[PDB]
């Protein structure tokens, strides 16, 4: 919190010590007075400013879909188990068949990281990168870009997978209807998943709710500005009894309300290590279906059979 | 939240300064004694009105309502799938065929969305209108109201779909009657997800939950007209010991607790892009099950392969 | 809210100008100084009865059991959609059979919601009004009669529907085991629908909880009858420095604190337009078993083909 | 919670008027002024203590825990509409058949609950009791017990079950395999609910968070017995201006806060009428598998035919 | 919570007496004056810190995170229920089949735990130590690190179990085709179950936000450490008119207020008897395919037959 907190909270006690340095050594003796009755009217009336009610359900909406998303990261581990078993081949067709599926079947899921989070779109700036980084060979981007269409096009490998499938069933790769069947409700909840991060960024929380939440933190201490100022403790008005010329428990109160207000921006848009995401999904799921597809170790008995 | 407090702010504007002249210039001396009495008594009392509790839950209910329809958006992308792969056929009857079924999918959820959201209302306004933009034929518009049906018709489309896809089955073009039940079990979960939309609209936040929030709010700045003037100075009552003319800390107060009722109004029937969704499940679906029925890219190896 | 405070509010108002009468007409002057003692020790010590904490988690389970009534409604047309497609014929046979299949599956939730719900139980006394509305015939009434069992009810045509459809199979009205399996899965997802109702009746929120929350708010006004009372301005106490014969804040502090008690009176067990719901999902279901078993429109091209 | 509160308030009934007879008799004057000295301490600095906080998430604990049990009821009707219908036979085999599965199914859900619930085990005290009330056959007995195994054995009757109908498949008493894994899905859902109930046992609310809960309200009632004693009103001190001999709002301030803990001692271990839902489920399940297999009623029209 | 609060707790202790003792007989008559200003600065200002509001949402999430991974224990009795029924053979073949798919499952579970949980590592602290309990082969042992891989390597057991399944199909050990997929559905549930806790620890609450509450815990009993003192009764403040040398209420304050800290640190992350979990799930699994495969009771009638 202290990296995102040094531009806001450093403003903050720049615009403390310039008033501070005003009212101590600029103002004659008569304006003094004016000032010493704007900061007794600032201490009292600020608390009237919902600070604690404003803020307290922004973070209970920001945090609220911000946890609904990590039941939404696409693991291809169920798609991974029945491909690596169901779609018979040691040739080089049928070696070929299974490391296609769990290619189209991770590029159902990079495609809708680069759109949602500004770390894999940095990886991968333009399509060319997709290409040089193995998850599409040359020929499947000739096909992606004769599919006009101006909406994104992340559902396009996960239609090609499902086409893909059903034409491995008709050369007798996969046994039966319902093995075939198996496969495609598992890519429907990898669709479902990657469905759900298409649908979070496209529905943000709202304009009108966060322009709120906003401004009830900055205008309170907008108002700390001048109700906090150490008064002169010659003129001995009631709680400034004490000159310190550094407040620290309003800089602290600082620290926290603005504090939910930089957590909630970061945890409003996640993966702002999906870098690392992305290489274990795909580094793992061709592998599970090229060299572990009948490669079983021996049966033999365990440390406990009669 | 500055364009939905148009309205409600400046005529609490204009009802402060009203009645903020009428002491100032009209109210005799012996008439303001009065009014000093009054603005002190509304002034300590007006704190047991239950403002930050009774606002507390109804934002905890509309929001909480709120969130639970972004989970119920109908995505056809679930039953496109595999429409797009079992479905067989390259002639003009099945590239009709399959058309026909991603077209009633979308059917189902555009005649429930004329009904819960004035967006799409105000894009179709009739049913004539639903035919002229490609989403009915007019040989189905015949049958559609010859169904005579005083309720919402919005499951029309969802049962002449599940019962295409059983006269596309005697026909041969699905292959078994796994791959059969295997697109009726996608079409009821769309049933589902459209069925909560109609059900979300049919059971509202009740009247009796409405009407008590909306007092608390406006009882509420109604005593705050009288007991947030700013008082004679002269007198020297405890805590108006100064004349502003503009209480921008009560107005600051006003623009947070009747800030979140207009956002409460707002997100208790959203959808006031869905012309965007539905030109985006119009014309994926249709593209996704024609250009894209056994139309692969061509399988070569990757840079991962030896 | 109005409504249901019109018997609490108004004894309220009768018992506070009751005792605001005695006290100004009938005391004499030195037993109004006993009285002038308790009203200042109510007015301080009645903030210790945490009326804003025990009240304030019994909404948060009235409403939050509440929530999880609605989804709960029972819809037929996830079996609808089933039912219409699978059980072939177009005789006098298949077309009675159809129509029976989706009168069990209404007929098993007509049986439960006249049992949690007293504006069915109005429209449906006893069974003899089941019969006469058209949701049993007469020869299903000895049947379900002569089924000895002391509790309810309601799982009686649930075990008929998936008695019929086996029997509809081994007479080749459903083609498959699969078919069969798709309607009988599809059974008991309305099963589990329907059991959670038999469910939150069943099991309420319990008696040690809703004897607590209505001690905390009686209580609290019981005090404030005394507490509440505008003294007499010749003794100058401090906080009773006018007279105004009506305590508006106090009225409006009773209406929103005894206003979630009657809430959540009628938020524990809603559906006191059930009529209204019935009476959709019985119209529905046969109409769409009859009318649209296999009349489809005529396939003909949209307005995007070429 | 009049007789939960029967031991803990009576006590501080008695804890209370003890100090107070022995601060009005027996203390001497000298020694009376150090007693107004704590209390006037103990009266000021006891809110200091976050008694509507610590307690305010325990109950948010307790009851969030406790909801969680009651979709965890395992209701046999997903299973009984499954046996009635599919597992074939009329002769003394196939109802014996039939019943032995229903008997397993609520036998795997008596073994759960006489380990949660101190009702059913005061019902069922040893296993001998279970077969006298019909749950288990005399030869059922043998065979639970050579099977040794230190741990819960509630998975039993779950894994007999699954024996038996793939020894009903093998006979031709079931007729397909879809209708076989139809039954064992239904099984795995209810031994998924009866395995929750094992989980919440097991995984209780821990003592670390329970014991800090119950510190929080005893120690704060152990400073008022000393900080709401009515003092002398002899020597005028600031709040203590009338002495009425029994403290009416601090016994109901003890009513409530020391209420939820007895609340919340209920709720974190519910089930303490299951002797009716075990009388259900075994008198229903086996009802439906012997009178109502193939017994339906005559098929004849409805109120609304042509 | 006193073993959890032996270290943090008596150097709060000590941090008191030891400025109570510099107090009361270090400083000088001049130079106590000083101190008794900034006590009655910090006594006052303090409370500014908000420390039930920074501190009342990180337990809203340590705790809804806490529970939310013991839905996610995975329990190995829906697999053991159909490797026990279908998977056919009493030879030494089939009973070597059966008790090695309940054995990789198993597998599957406990290279996670070895993960995520202290207990389970130092039980298991290298590979070496999973073979010498049973849990693994040696001739599993080097098919287990031919396979180069640099992530986690629980997804191993449960790649093998699929492809023992499909051989154990070809061998004719499984029946057909759904009982084959009867298998993997629910080899893909435990898969997503310990696919929770696997993405649990790999999403830890971040880091930003347990800085910020650990601040405001430790900075408010920072000032309290000065603005808790009990000053000289002599010079007669407002508030501190009795010396006791021991804060009693400040004790209890910071018994609690650091006590969800502690509390906090546990629930982050649980499982530091998983001991005894893994010693069930092996010691039922492999029982349960070897001693019950078709060792049925002897079928016999009920107490309710005729």
């Amino acid at each position: 919190i202290y990296k995102l907190l040094y531009s806001e909270f450093l403003i903050f006690i720049s615009l403390y010590f310039a008033i501070s340095l005003v009212y101590r050594l600029i103002l004659s003796e008569s304006q003094r007075l004016m000032f010493e009755k704007l900061a007794l009217y600032c201490n009292s009336y600020a608390e009237l400013i919902p600070v604690s009610f404003v803020l307290g359900f922004y973070v209970s909406l920001v945090v609220s879909r911000w946890w609904a998303q990590y039941e939404s990261i696409p693991w291809p581990d169920r798609i991974m188990n029945l491909v690596s078993c169901n779609v018979d081949g040691e040739d080089e067709y049928g070696r070929l068949l299974r490391r296609t599926l769990m290619r189209y079947s991770n590029l159902c899921s990079v495609l809708i990281l680069r759109s949602v989070s500004t770390a894999v779109y940095k990886r991968f700036p333009s399509m060319e990168h997709v290409v040089r980084a193995g998850l599409m060979t040359p020929e499947e981007h000739k096909k992606f870009e004769s599919l006009n269409s101006p909406h994104n096009k992340f559902w396009i490998p996960c239609v090609w997978f499902s086409n893909l499938a059903v034409k491995a069933r008709n050369e007798g790769r996969i046994r039966d209807s319902v093995l075939l069947q198996g496969i495609l409700n598992e890519l429907n909840t990898l669709r479902s998943q990657c469905g759900r991060l298409y649908g979070y960024d496209w529905i943000s929380i709202p304009l009108v709710y966060t322009q709120v939440v906003t401004v009830a933190v900055y205008s309170f201490f907008l108002a700390c500005l001048i109700g906090r100022q150490f008064l002169d403790p010659e003129k001995a008005y009631p709680g400034h009894e004490l000159d310190l010329f550094v407040p620290v428990f309003t800089f602290l109160q600082f620290f926290f309300y603005a504090g939910f207000l930089k957590v909630a921006e970061q945890l409003i848009n996640p993966f702002g290590e999906t870098n690392w995401l992305i290489d274990r999904n795909l580094q793992v799921s061709l592998m599970a279906v090229d060299e572990m597809h009948q490669d079983l170790p021996i049966l033999e008995k365990d440390l406990y059979w009669n």
